């Protein structure tokens, strides 16, 4: 029984030109180094590794310390490589042998008591060599996010869909995701499938007396996105059958909360396409308070056209709205609190409370201060809107560590199409913020009022829930020098980095 | 050989009056003495011990008790007097009379060795006095009734009493959620005598996985206070030293969520006496929409004179604010939002926006709207006001059963001093709000910002976290039929019944 362990672009790629295709990924390898070594008191672990993967090593970390170190190879000899470097004392000699199932009989032959677990370390021809003969039980798996030019590669195998889109391999651990030189990555292992509480215990069993889950299989599930996962089904096991203003049928629980890091990557949901050019161009209309919803209709960015139509304003009571018009709405409050609307046209320059402003000037000059906080909800205003705030609400805080952090509520949650545009959308703000006031972004925190799904798109959500996630991308600011004020962003100055979603999934607007 | 003992308790130990129950009949309480004293692991059945009177008190359907060896000792009885009381049941087990406990204990041994699986002293005050005195009791099935009642008969005092009222060890080991029946809050206590198939998975876990800890002791963690207890734990094991815009060192995080039940009990916070009198003169000043602190000053509420004062008013730059007048405090945009605001003695009946009746209203006609809202932020209104709302936003939502869930989100939160106020001050709204729309009060969440303790407490916190909680108290609204609108309700029209706090902590105010 042996366990293969290996870093891995999306597109399967491993090596170039006898190296790594990417920058020095130090949490990759620190989880190598673990892996590879720890057990659970007598025995030492094996690393096996072919000729080409043991020269591409620096010579310092070679023999790989605490592991018997086996190189398969015709054409070194074993003294080549003991000539190479002199041994330090308490370690055992690099040993050579033919093939991968000659290496595997040495273990048998002369190491039985020894050795505990069995790693197959690289490269193509060893791990080709693995999955051919079935012996490996499991596969410890970093899948970089970021896709890098390579010249050797890890062979495909039933169940790769957990890389990219398309016996068997399914995953029973997701870490979260993590990021090194702008390369993010994350962990995965896969199987080879095909009297002092006794007391307690009955006052347990009486007490209850009273369907669906995200991914069974992974039981380790480090991932963030489990949290939207485990949310939906939450909603969908646990949630009320309810009417609405839409009069569609809803699903919903009250109180919701999930939070996301910030530090070392960005929480684009993976488990079905983000609308990430919606998310990004909609957050800088917010931004300028533009209430117009035709620059971005105009942009390809469609998602408030059906609430802003000539027959909605009519049934929202407001005759006079020009099509397009949002009223007062998100962006026109927080850039202007208070100010009297008159139309999408109209200069609204200096008027109102601009919190936005103010958020930062308090963040930049006193970060401690409690009252650092920008809504959307004006009870004032709430009928002149052609559609009142979901998102209302949010707050910013900092630590110790320069390190910001941002807290959003949300009255009203469609969990299967606007939250994870929600996360994604002020995430960004939390990023664009931070970088804006010299902080380090920390944490995004989600709190949700009405958290529903709705009744149609109830089929489609079993389909995302059977989906795993991929690692989270990287969202970079490019030209962090020119942008200094927050109204300095464009939609050129972002990149979305090393993001592998699965396929599109359509559901519709509710009107 | 070792005993368990099932009690259910009045704060001051009582147990029966008149030969019978004190309190009305507890139907959780039944089903959970019915199951512990019956549940078993094959050819094995539980013991009941108790005494005479316990036997007579007894309803004669269930005399004797079904699938449990029944043992009545007493001197007077013999073992035909209760034979011919009624006919054994084919299959059952006969009653066994003792002169004494050490008898029935002897007897247990000497014939039903191999035969009864555990043994339970069953009552009453006799036979709980005889088996703590012989210490042959592990553990005790305490259920704490709340309120207290007409009693004659006690259960005896005992090392370990503390967690029934206020003051060879009998610690807590388990603590459940409040209960009640018939108006009457309850909980359960147990107390104990002190004086590579997943394998795989876990080397990935010995990396990734690495202080203050509250009534460590309590295995079991049901009752809803152990979520402000642990709350209070997290902060200062894991929060980041702040200063303050007061200049006093704070401990403090981020996005810290609460949600308590108030369908069975009110969250009115037992480890530490919270002043509901201050609570209920604070929301009905709120309710009123006053602005001014006098006329909680002169009911005996001095909360916020502290920011009333001519030095704090005039260092908020307020120099022809009275004092007492909060300026357009919660009170005053709850009822009228956006309306301009004077003085505290100018009447603002009709101006600005009434969010509370527009809320009532809404409740009452349309429930699964989801813009049922209430704001005390107003960006443009902060300058005049004495201090920027901590709790700024309250969201209702209304469920299939008519019942009635609120969140209150809170950008700053006072864990020592204001969080269990806040946590009494909103739940306490949500009773009244359900009872002015018909409806079933079923929980309140606390959404919580910047959530910190004071260093000038963390001695203090330290010392709270010892007590383990007691059972919550039911505020029962007095004159139902009187009160129809939310202004309809005045201080007496409230109880608090069954609240047994511990002793108070002197906490200063922070101005
Ligand atoms: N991403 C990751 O996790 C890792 C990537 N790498 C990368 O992989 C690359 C090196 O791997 P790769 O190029 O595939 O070369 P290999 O590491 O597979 O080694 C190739 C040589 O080893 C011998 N060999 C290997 N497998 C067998 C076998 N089954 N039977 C007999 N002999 C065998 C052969 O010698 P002969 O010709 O004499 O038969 C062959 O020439 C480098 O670019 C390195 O950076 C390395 C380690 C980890
Ligand atoms: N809430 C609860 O958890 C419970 C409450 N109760 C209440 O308690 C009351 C009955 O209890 P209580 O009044 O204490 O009476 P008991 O149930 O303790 O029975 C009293 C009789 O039992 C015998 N006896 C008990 N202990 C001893 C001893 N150590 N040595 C010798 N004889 C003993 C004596 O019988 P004799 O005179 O024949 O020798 C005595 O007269 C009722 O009102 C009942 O409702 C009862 C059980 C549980
Ligand atoms: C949230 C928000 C902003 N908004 C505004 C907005 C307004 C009213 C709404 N009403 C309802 N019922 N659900 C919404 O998601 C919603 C969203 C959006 C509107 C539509 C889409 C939408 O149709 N979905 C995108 C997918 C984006 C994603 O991956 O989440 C699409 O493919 O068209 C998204 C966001
Ligand atoms: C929250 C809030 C509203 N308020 C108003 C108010 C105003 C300024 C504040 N400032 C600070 N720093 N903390 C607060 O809790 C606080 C509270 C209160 C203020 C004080 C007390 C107080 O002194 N404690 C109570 C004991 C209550 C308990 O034990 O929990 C007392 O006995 O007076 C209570 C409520
Ligand atoms: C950028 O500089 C640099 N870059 C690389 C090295 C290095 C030094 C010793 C050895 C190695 N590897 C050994 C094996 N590997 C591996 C890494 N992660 C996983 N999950 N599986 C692996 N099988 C990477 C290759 C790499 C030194 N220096
Ligand atoms: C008014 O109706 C009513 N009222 C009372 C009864 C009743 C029926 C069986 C038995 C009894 N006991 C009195 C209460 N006991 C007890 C209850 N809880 C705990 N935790 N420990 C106990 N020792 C034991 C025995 C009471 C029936 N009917
Ligand atoms: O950012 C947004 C915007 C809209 N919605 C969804 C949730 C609601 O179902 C609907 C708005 O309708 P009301 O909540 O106002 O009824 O749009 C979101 O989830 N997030
Ligand atoms: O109802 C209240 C009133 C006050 N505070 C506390 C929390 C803060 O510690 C302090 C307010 O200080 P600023 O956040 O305004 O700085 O008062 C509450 O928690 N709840």
């Amino acid at each position: 029984p042996v366990c293969l362990v290996v870093a891995m672009t999306p597109k399967r790629g491993i090596g170039i030109n006898n190296g790594l295709p990417w920058p020095h990924l130090t949490t990759d390898f620190k989880h190598f180094s673990r892996v590879t070594k720890t057990t659970p008191a007598s025995r030492f672990n094996a690393v096996v590794m072919g000729r080409k993967t043991w020269e591409s090593m620096p010579r310092k970390f070679r023999p790989l310390v605490d592991r018997l170190n086996i190189v398969v190879s015709s054409s070194l000899k074993e003294e080549d490589i003991a000539a190479e470097k002199p041994q330090a004392e308490g370690q055992q000699r690099v040993r050579v042998c033919a093939s991968l199932p000659a290496a595997l009989s040495l273990l048998e032959e002369e190491y039985k008591d020894s050795v505990d677990q069995i790693f197959v370390v690289g490269g193509a021809g060893l791990y080709e060599a693995a999955l051919s003969l079935g012996v490996a039980s499991h596969l410890y798996i970093t899948r970089v996010a970021r896709e890098f030019p390579c010249d050797v590669f890890f062979p495909a195998f039933p169940g790769d869909d957990i890389l990219s889109n398309k016996a068997t391999y399914r995953p029973i651990f997701i870490s979260k995701t993590f990021s090194d030189n702008g390369v993010p990555y994350d962990f995965v292992v896969l199987e080879k499938r095909r009297s002092s509480a006794a007391a307690i215990a009955p006052v347990l069993a009486w007490m209850d007396e009273e369907l669906i889950r995200a991914v069974p299989h992974v039981h380790f599930r480090g991932h963030e996105e489990f949290q939207y996962l485990d949310l939906i089904a939450d909603i969908i096991n646990n949630g009320r059958t309810m009417d609405d203003r839409t009069g569609v049928g809803v699903i919903s629980k009250f109180g919701c909360t999930m939070r996301y890091s910030l530090d070392q990557a960005f929480p684009l949901l993976t488990t079905k396409r983000v609308f990430w050019k919606g998310v990004l161009e909609e957050l800088l209309w917010f931004i300028r308070g533009d209430t117009n919803a035709n620059h971005l209709s105009e942009k390809g960015v469609k998602i408030w056209d059906k609430n802003v139509t000539r027959e909605f304003l009519d049934s929202r009571n407001l005759p006079h709205r020009e099509v397009g018009d949002i009223g007062p709405g998100y962006g026109f409050q927080w850039r202007h609190f208070g100010a009297a609307y008159k139309d999408m046209h109209t200069d609204y320059t200096g008027q109102g409370v601009d919190q936005l402003k103010n958020v930062i000037q308090m963040l930049r000059t006193n970060p401690t201060d409690r009252r650092m906080l920008m809504t959307a909800w004006n009870p004032a205003a709430l009928d002149e809107m052609a559609l009142p705030p979901c998102h209302l609400l949010c707050q910013f805080y900092v630590n110790d560590q320069k390190e910001l952090s941002c807290i959003m509520y949300q009255r009203s949650c469609d969990v299967g199409l606007g939250v994870p545009f929600n996360i994604a959308s002020y995430s960004l703000l939390t990023l664009m913020v931070a970088h804006v006031c010299n902080l380090k972004p920390k944490e995004f925190i989600h709190f949700m009022g009405n958290t529903h799904v709705y009744t149609n798109h109830v089929e489609a959500l079993k389909e995302q829930l059977r989906r795993e996630p991929r690692p989270f991308p990287i969202v970079n600011i490019l030209n962090k020098e020119r942008i200094k004020e927050i109204d300095d962003f464009t939609a050129e100055d972002f990149e979305v980095v090393g993001y592998v979603p699965h396929g599109r999934i359509q559901m519709e607007m509710a009107v």
